[PDB]
């Protein structure tokens, strides 16, 4: 079974609209991510081995960690109900190209600890990535990492982590 | 490292109140389980490979799953607010032994689709398991399941997926 790109896939599915799409992602208050939706693959080309064991912060685009930041700081106040992000999210597919997003996002707390113990984002796509469309492909040699560099997410996830083991007010 | 009952543990801590205990489990809406306590297992003896692919009904008191079904209809109408059991709740423990356990329940509600994707579980013991008290232990030769056969479990499961496939009112 090959896996193709939403682009690659048009030539064979030839009535369906697939820059309409969205995708959720779920992660844990350790950070760390317990569910991408399948469907999203030919729009990042992340598997679920490219993701045991790492955070959202793997992949986000990496000045835009802010609305992932600010995401979670309005979760624990608005004690789980829809929060909407302060700005776009841009995602990095494997092989580079950036996906746009527009995300809004949730949060489960347990009503006996009343720490936040789930994250999800709803990601809405603005289009198709920009970069190369072959998202499934491996990235360029000598490219720029447009993620953040392992310190600053281990920066970015220690105060996330923070944020979730508070009681929510 | 030895794994040992929490009866043997009293041994070794002689102040300790083991009778006093509560744990948490986790399922998805596929039933599937996706958390146990590590802290269950001198009270049950259940591993996490034990658990793998299975649900709360592959330990569950036989004649108690009414408890857990009930359980996911109050969630249902009450939208993951605190539910609490209609009776108390016994669990099979690895060797055999039975654990009764007072539970109450939550629920996660993704606020896209209106469907409970998450339920949680917190279950208070009411004392140590009556029977041999090694739930480390396999359980012996020769004793009756307690535990829905295959074929009911998969019967009772197929209805709480139904349930938690209902958008919530």
């Amino acid at each position: 079974l090959a896996l193709r790109s939403a682009f690659s896939l048009q030539a064979s599915h030839v009535s369906s609209n697939f820059h309409v799409f969205t995708f959720i992602t779920k992660h844990s208050s350790t950070c760390a991510l317990t569910h991408i939706d399948y469907a999203s693959i030919p729009y990042l080309g992340l598997l679920p081995t490219d993701l045991i064991g790492k955070s959202l912060l793997a992949f986000v685009y990496s000045p835009d960690v802010h609305v992932v930041r600010q995401a979670h700081i309005d979760l624990h106040n608005s004690r789980g109900k829809i929060v909407k992000s302060i700005a776009d999210l841009r995602l990095v597919a494997h092989n580079g190209s950036i996906l746009r997003c527009q995300t809004e996002w949730s949060a489960y707390v347990n009503p006996w600890t009343r720490k936040m113990e789930l994250v999800v984002a709803r990601h809405r796509i603005c289009s198709l990535p920009i970069g190369d469309s072959d998202v499934i492909s491996s990235p360029p040699p000598g490219i720029q990492s447009n993620t953040l560099p392992p310190v600053m997410a281990k920066t970015f996830e220690d105060e996330l982590r923070t944020i979730m083991n508070k009681p929510v007010p």
